[PDB]
């Protein structure tokens, strides 16, 4: 076992004790909907198979089909919450996730691709979609929530905050990394794409499901 597989077992170890957790709030929902608690369960559990795929085993192909589902049901998830006490615009929260796989694709094609210009052109169309996407929860997504209590909007408002920080490191990663200019070795990309997903995947649920139950303090 090397440092990249033993990094990936933890983060599997990771994924699956904040799955647990989910889990186990959900046997206590405290006023939040079960759909919330298990796309919040759903995702440390695909990116944990897909990261144990890896651990057992262009390189890190499994990260993009983690990516694939996990970051639009991030975004379904951060949606809900938007909209927490409302009806639900769907149409809303299918932009939002079709234009995030948008982003993974955009991100695989790049690194898919042989010629430098055409792989960073795909990395620009990535980075357009995913502005698109940091607009959307910013503006549409986040003046839901002004139509409802202060409470929410002030819980949304931090939420979206700690979500888009973490979601600006991806592309940072990948760029200063081996599929972009090789200023990190893949050894500490792979370390980055450990620490980055553990606070985005699991971090966030916490952060999401721990602040809607508080509310109802
Ligand atoms: C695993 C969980 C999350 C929230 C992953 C998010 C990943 C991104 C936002 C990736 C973005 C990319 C961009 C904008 C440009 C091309 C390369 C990437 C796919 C790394």
């Amino acid at each position: 076992m090397n440092l990249e597989s033993l990094l990936h077992w933890i983060y599997v170890a990771g994924m699956t004790i904040g799955a647990l957790h989910f889990w186990s709030l959900s046997r206590n929902p405290r006023g939040v909907p079960q759909y919330e608690y298990l796309v919040a369960m759903f995702i440390p559990i695909w990116s944990g198979l897909a990261y144990m795929a890896m651990a057992i085993d262009i390189a890190h192909y499994a990260r993009y089909i983690d990516w694939m589902v996990t970051t639009p049901l991030l975004l379904l998830s951060l949606s809900w919450t938007a909209m927490q006490f409302i009806k639900k615009d769907w149409t809303l929260i299918g932009f939002l996730m079709s234009t995030q796989i948008v982003v993974i694709t955009s991100g695989l094609i790049a690194d898919l691709s042989e010629r430098d210009w055409v792989r960073y052109l795909w990395y620009i169309c990535g980075v357009c979609a995913f502005l698109i996407i940091l607009w959307g929860i910013w503006n549409p997504l986040r003046a839901k929530t002004r139509t409802q209590s202060s409470e929410l909007a002030n819980l949304y408002d931090k939420l979206v905050t700690y979500f888009t920080v973490l979601w600006i490191g991806y592309p940072i990663v990948w760029i200063i990394g081996p599929s972009g200019f090789g200023w990190i070795n893949q050894t500490i990309d792979t370390f980055l794409f450990c620490l980055l997903p553990f606070f985005s995947k699991v971090g966030f649920s916490f952060l999401d499901l721990h602040g809607l139950r508080n509310l109802n303090d």
